[PDB]
């Protein structure tokens, strides 16, 4: 389990404790607890249980911790420090900072920050099993814990920071002592089950919710339990199982320690070895199937618990001196023995079989022990046979004479069970000795076991000596200092593990340390084993604690309690702990230099000569784009490398003094080290399997430290580490060993070939594709989507967009011309030209944390009209095209340039441009542009952010639509910008205008029909400043022309506001101090006019400027220092806020630096001419009891009910889904959207289930020859994709879709429409 206990302040130079009351602190008095009570909350915030009030600050007072008044403390080595190099103390019982002391635990010896901060999940509600947020405000009192009232189901707490004006709760789970509420005492067979549906949880997320309430994640090991897992009413269709493989190299493994026997791999996916691939597993309980899905994915789950658990073991690591017939190996009792002749499987059985013997089984780690230390070192270069056999369906392997399977050793990362198969056969491979899969047909050496007899001075065991077959091991009785006869030095997993059943064997409490000899002489950070005397045995091996380096200098110990075998680390000047020691030692063991320091890198790859490796780094420019942690590795992989990993402690400053000299900006970058597996326990580990010796992390006391598992170095331009999670996008830089070739699986490098060959053959053969640029066609090469993306995109080359009907029809034809019908090929289809660097996918009203998936679409020759809208498992090998960038930036032209330069009053100068106002009379774009000309310039042409950020700043005086001035032939690309400009980029919002492609009417002679465009000013909406395109032959307001000029190239007052731009050099903290000195505050923008206008006024300074916007949270929550929601928000990136301040970029967007840095310049606001923050939602509004694990979410006196749910009826759906909206409540019909404010409530609601849903079902029908719905109403409001539909019959689907459209689906068969009924949601309001 886990949680967070209520502790109490102990102070250590003066050896008492604290106590706060209304005014300060005052003498202690403690010892009688019953009116104090301290534990940590979010934002790194101290709560008292009994004033219900936060510390904070130079008086040190408890204020209610609603506020910004640097309330937050830090982890330092002993003590506490707050905002900037402060401190905590007391003097004569009253505490005050000092700003230069030891403060513990009450009953402990911890700096009350060694325990990590161990966050609660929530079941279901209108949060979707986010993690609770403490405290939180209801009725004037703050609570810290899950409240139990008599309205709600159970334990409920809020889930994000401001819970009054979000609304948003969630019942919580905490760990119960049986599984009789919340829980199904009884299962299939043998547990107990916890089906939360509605959840969008990532797999690390979902396993530590099932972690922390004891239980763990599912576990599927007969067919029973899956047949069981089918037929179960309240389950969802798509969820999680722990099956993954998180590790450096292993197979794959069940989230619980339960062996992985019956498989149930989905036979449709190809299992991308590298690249695609992924690393945990999702079960689908439709067809009950086994998949490999990227579990950085938000997808339900479910917990289970044992019933009745009980703590039952074996003799597994004993001793037998005993002897075989003649040449079988003995060990432990048994006798193991490969045949060095080569067989198949079965003739090989039936033929050690005759013999009093049978292939071999492996139970537990002393098979594998056996298998890895003897057999000729591990089978260097062997394949061997092993007695596991597969015969039924769904798959259960079991072993040739046995009971029961109780350890699988996989190997990383192939069960690889195959679709058409039925013996399924395994097979040795590897340095650690794992199980690969076979066919039983080739002919490979196999190895078989007996079962034997049972049966010298040099190890007497009479005096306490246990022996474990080649090397003894002694304890001692006492020992205080560190080494004061024997130091023990250990060498793999399997020597650890026998230590640990040694070690629980002599002992029978806990709280009794056993010393190892492993410390730092030179105390230079990196451990190494204690030298006997010319002995310098290298570390092989390592499993620390949870966090265990946190000191330069110690000595190191084995817990025993339940931290069994973790090497803590301890004081080496006084601390008592027990010793054990070995006869015996390897002379062979560190006797082995591979790597030379004289071999250079093969080719590009860079290093200095104190390095033994070479390094590839990628730049943020120079990749097509930003990845993953996972993906990261996987693309280090691919090339044969893996990520960074250093031995020693020097080796990574000089790595870092290295990779500075490459960068002139600071950037991180990925690095191997991870602690994801749930194997590791929260120890870190190496990608490359290499033990981590050195201390490299610091003890953040972040909230969510169990889900980051990630290490991420930062450069400076002059070893800083921090923990990010695996879903951030990042940078990286391969290595690879000195001696070790590397890869080029069709690539970057080996594109070579690929330059000349194909691009000429491309560029001979195939002519220009009408209305676009040249289209490689890589055929007869099928790659996966990411791997597609990365042999298309290069230096100018790419992945080929469509966003014309004509180049549609002309790639279609092509394609039916090369390859056929049947085949399919990756395009990204669109409207218009998308830019890779900016994504536009950030959701304007709020910013909710859900991570939206990979968009990567597929077409084929034929049905290309249908599924060019539709997502495929892109997890598949398929031809591609690639398209060609043109020259961009080297077009010149405007010869004039001292003539047409003329700058008068009317006219105000932007970057090398000028703009002239007119009247906002209408006129249409026809009309507007001899308008424009009878002055001297052209229509406003927008190329960049900041000139549409002008614009946006002109826009307030003018009208409420101004001509923008750029017309494209109907169904086709847009050029010439009506100035001879290449189209750069477009500004057009996919939740106002439909961003998929439009498809015409296919009988149109000559009905070619000009669109123009034109930008809104929405009046107060957040959307003002886009772009919206129309048939410009109708009129709209003009007061906007452009001109060209080449020789000409304090307290500011906008819209009620007052600006002081401070040029100073200087960080956050001294930034707001400096406003608030001049009677201001930083600046909070919300609204994306006062947005446009710094960023036009930051450009005007050249450099980006603070803004009063800074997080608490470590970096999961931002707001404003004024204490105004979050609501209007400019990131540069989705997922790029890594540092804790923001400031405001030149280009408009908002970076995110950390505040302890200079920047040369800060805004400071103030708002006299309007002062008004009177905002407070009212919900009133109780939902009814919750159905089959679906809550109803109230929202504006309704009660929406999204079935995320097994169903599979689709014969006639019209009156299918009202029965089954009515019978699961009365008083509830399908959903209808009547309003504006709905549909954006129903695609919020849709877009936290983005990964297994794309439509939500609507009730839409064609009675009385209309469109309406189902009820006796007509239909009022619409939001469709491109005009009104023309559906004339009754047999259609209409589905909200991921973006606020509304599509509907025709069909003539119903077993056609089968994808639209798989991804969609049937939601049933109440009203
Ligand atoms: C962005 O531009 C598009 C134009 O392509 C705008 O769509 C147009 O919006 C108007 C306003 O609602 C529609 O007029 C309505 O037509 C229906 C047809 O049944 C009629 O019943 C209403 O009384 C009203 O006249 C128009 O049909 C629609 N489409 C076109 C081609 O003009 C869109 O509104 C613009 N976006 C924003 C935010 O204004
Ligand atoms: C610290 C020192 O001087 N010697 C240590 C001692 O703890 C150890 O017992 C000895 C070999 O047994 O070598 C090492
Ligand atoms: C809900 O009902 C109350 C009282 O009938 C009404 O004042 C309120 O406007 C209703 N909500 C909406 C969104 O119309």
């Amino acid at each position: 389990r886990a949680a967070n206990d209520p502790f109490t302040i102990v102070h250590g130079n003066t050896g008492k404790c604290i106590k706060p009351v209304y005014g300060w602190i005052v003498a202690d008095d403690c010892d009688e607890t019953e009116d104090k009570l301290w534990k940590w909350v979010s934002q790194h915030r101290l709560f008292h249980l009994h004033s219900q009030k936060c510390l904070g600050l130079n008086e040190l007072r408890m204020f209610s911790c609603d506020s910004s008044a640097m309330l937050w403390w830090k982890c330092e080595h002993h003590s506490l420090y707050g905002a900037a190099r402060y401190r905590l103390a007391l003097k004569d019982g009253h505490g005050t900072a000092i700003s230069n002391d030891v403060w513990k635990k009450g009953g402990s010896e911890e700096s009350l920050c060694d325990q990590p901060y161990h966050e609660i999940y929530t079941r279901d509600g209108n949060s979707y099993g986010r993690p609770c947020e403490f405290p939180f405000l209801i009725d004037g009192t703050w609570h810290h814990d899950c409240i139990l009232d008599e309205d709600h189901s159970g334990p409920w707490c809020a889930t994000t920071l401001n819970y009054e004006y979000d609304r948003k709760w969630g019942i919580c789970l905490k760990p119960e002592n049986g599984c009789e509420d919340n829980w199904e005492k009884n299962e299939q067979f043998g547990s107990c089950y916890q089906f939360n549906t509605q959840t969008a949880l990532s797999w690390k997320e979902a396993y530590v919710s099932c972690q922390n309430q004891g239980a763990d994640l599912l576990s599927i090991n007969s067919a029973a339990e899956l047949t069981y897992l089918k037929e179960k009413e309240g389950i969802a269709k798509i969820f999680w199982i722990g099956l993954n493989q998180l590790y450096s190299a292993r197979g794959w493994e069940w989230s619980d320690h339960k062996p992985l026997n019956f498989l149930n791999w989905d036979p449709d996916r190809p299992s991308a070895p590298t690249i695609g691939g992924s690393s945990c597993a999702r079960m689908d309980a439709e067809s009950g199937l086994w998949q490999s899905f990227s579990c950085e994915a938000q997808l339900p789950y479910v917990c289970r618990k044992p019933l009745n658990n009980t703590v039952e073991l074996t003799d597994v690591w004993t001793y037998s001196d005993t002897r075989c017939d003649a040449g079988w190996l003995p060990n432990n009792g048994f006798c193991y023995l490969l045949v060095n002749e080569s067989n198949s499987w079965d003739k090989a059985h039936a033929k050690c079989k005759a013999f009093s013997s049978d292939l071999i089984s492996i139970h537990s780690l002393a098979d594998v022990e056996v298998v890895v230390t003897k057999l000729h070192n591990e089978d260097i270069k062997e394949e061997v046979w092993i007695g596991l056999k597969n015969i039924n369906i769904p798959t259960l392997f079991q072993w040739s004479d046995g009971t029961e399977v109780t350890l699988t050793y996989w190997d990383e990362n192939e069960p690889n069970v195959p679709y058409n198969k039925t013996p399924n056969c395994v097979s040795y491979l590897g340095e650690l000795g794992q199980w690969k899969v076979q066919s039983c047909e080739e002919k490979l050496k196999y190895v078989c076991k007996r079962k034997g007899e049972k049966l010298d001075k040099m190890c007497p065991p009479d005096e306490g000596w246990k022996r474990h077959g080649e090397t003894c091991y002694k304890i001692y009785e006492d020992e205080v200092p560190f080494g004061t006869n024997c130091n023990l030095t250990i060498t793999s997993r399997f020597e650890q593990e026998y230590l640990n059943d040694l070690m629980k064997k002599y002992d029978k409490s806990l709280r009794k340390y056993f010393w190892t000899g492993l410390r730092d002489v030179d105390s230079c950070g990196e451990y190494n084993w204690a030298t006997v005397g010319g002995r310098r045995r290298a570390v092989t091996f390592s499993n620390w604690n949870f966090l265990e380096p946190a000191s330069p200098g110690g000595c190191v110990a084995m817990s025993t309690g339940k931290s069994v075998g973790k090497w803590e680390v301890k004081d080496c000047r006084s601390f008592k702990a027990l010793s054990i020691c070995k006869k015996m030692s390897g002379p062979l063991g560190p006797e082995e230099a591979s790597p030379k320091p004289d071999d250079p890198c093969p080719e590009g790859w860079q290093s200095f000569p104190a390095s033994l490796s070479c390094y590839k780094v990628f730049h943020a420019e120079r990749i097509v784009r930003k990845r993953n942690w996972e993906e990261a590795e996987r693309f280090c992989q691919a090339l044969g490398a893996h990520l960074s990993s250093f031995s020693h402690v020097d080796e990574i400053k000089e790595f870092l003094h290295f990779l500075t000299d490459q960068f002139s900006g600071q950037h991180w970058l990925w690095i191997g080290l991870n602690k994801r597996s749930p194997d590791l326990q929260g120890s870190w580990q190496w990608s490359d399997r290499t033990p981590v010796s050195t201390i490299i992390m610091p003890n953040e006391f972040q909230q969510d430290y169990d889900i980051r598992d990630c290490a991420a170095v930062k450069v400076f331009h002059r070893h800083f580490y921090d923990d990010r999670e695996f879903i951030y996008l990042r940078p990286f830089a391969c290595d690879t060993k000195l001696e070790w070739v590397c890869q080029i699986p069709k690539g970057r490098t080996p594109k070579t070939p690929d330059w000349y060959n194909p691009d000429r053959a491309g560029i001979h053969g195939p002519p220009l594709i009408i209305e676009g640029s040249e289209y490689w066609f890589v055929a007869d090469l099928h790659l996966n989507y990411e791997e597609a993306v990365l042999y298309c995109a290069s230096n100018h080359s790419f992945l080929a967009t469509i966003t014309s009907f004509v180049g549609l029809k002309a790639i279609k034809n092509k394609i039916a011309n090369i390859s056929g019908d049947g085949q399919k090929w990756w395009i990204r289809i669109s409207e218009w030209p998308i830019d890779d660097h900016f994504t536009y996918s950030r959701y304007p009203w709020h910013r909710f944390p859900v991570t939206f998936g990979e968009e990567c679409l597929y077409m084929s020759a034929k049905t290309w009209l249908i599924d060019l809208g539709k997502p495929t498992d892109c997890s598949t090998k398929l031809p591609f095209i690639c398209e060609k960038y043109n020259v961009s930036s080297l077009e010149k032209y405007s010869p004039d340039s001292a003539a047409k330069v003329q700058c008068s009053e009317q006219w105000i100068p932007f970057q090398n441009k000028c703009f002239l106002k007119i009247k906002p009379v209408s006129l249409t774009f026809s009309q507007a542009s001899d308008t424009c000309h009878s002055y001297g310039g052209t229509l406003p042409s927008v190329l960049s952010q900041i000139e549409q950020d002008f614009i946006t700043s002109l826009l307030p005086d003018m009208e409420a639509t101004l001509w923008i001035g750029l017309r494209w032939t109907a169904y086709e690309k847009i050029n010439k910008w009506t100035d001879n400009r290449e189209l750069t980029y477009s500004n057009f919002h996919p939740l106002l205008v439909s961003g998929r492609l439009r498809i015409p009417e296919n009988f149109f002679e000559e009905e070619s029909r000009y669109h123009c465009a034109l930008i809104l000013n929405l009046q107060k909406s957040p959307f003002t400043g886009t772009w919206n395109f129309t048939s410009c032959s109708e009129r709209h307001f003009v007061s906007l022309c452009q001109k060209y000029s080449e020789v000409k190239s304090e307290t500011v007052k906008y819209l009620n506001n007052l600006y002081k731009i401070i040029p100073k050099t200087l960080t956050w903290h001294s930034a707001k101090r400096e406003c608030l000195k001049s009677n201001m505050q930083l600046v909070s923008i919300t609204d994306p006019y006062q947005q446009a206008f710094l960023s036009v006024q930051a450009l005007l300074h050249n450099s980006s400027l603070w803004i009063g916007l800074f997080s608490q949270d470590d970096e999961l929550n931002f707001g404003w220092s004024d204490g105004k929601r979050l609501h209007f928000s400019r990131w540069a990136e989705t997922n790029g806020q890594l540092e804790d301040c923001v400031v405001l970029d030149t280009d408009g967007f908002w970076k995110t630096v950390d505040c302890n840095d200079n920047q040369p310049g800060a805004i400071c606001y103030y708002s006299g001419n309007e002062t008004e923050k009177e905002v407070k939602p009212v919900d009133s509004v109780k939902c009814p009891s919750p159905v089959l694990n679906t809550p109803w979410i109230p929202f504006q006196n309704c009660c929406y009910n999204f079935i995320i749910t097994k169903n599979r009826h689709m014969a006639t759906t019209q009156d299918e889904v009202h029965t089954k909206c009515q019978k699961l409540n009365p008083k509830s019909h399908i959903l209808s959207i009547r309003d504006e404010k709905e549909n954006n409530f129903v695609l919020e609601q849709l877009l936290y289930f983005n990964y297994m849903a794309s439509w939500v079902m609507l009730g839409i029908t064609y009675r009385n020859k209309s469109l309406m719905w189902f009820d006796k109403t007509p239909l009022s409001y619409t939001h469709w994709r491109a005009g009104r539909p023309t559906i004339k019959n009754e047999k259609f689907l209409a589905g909200l879709s991921t973006d606020g459209f509304w599509d509907i689906q025709t069909f003539k068969v119903i077993e056609e429409a089968v994808y639209f009924h798989q991804h969609s949601i049937l939601a049933c309001k109440i009203e």
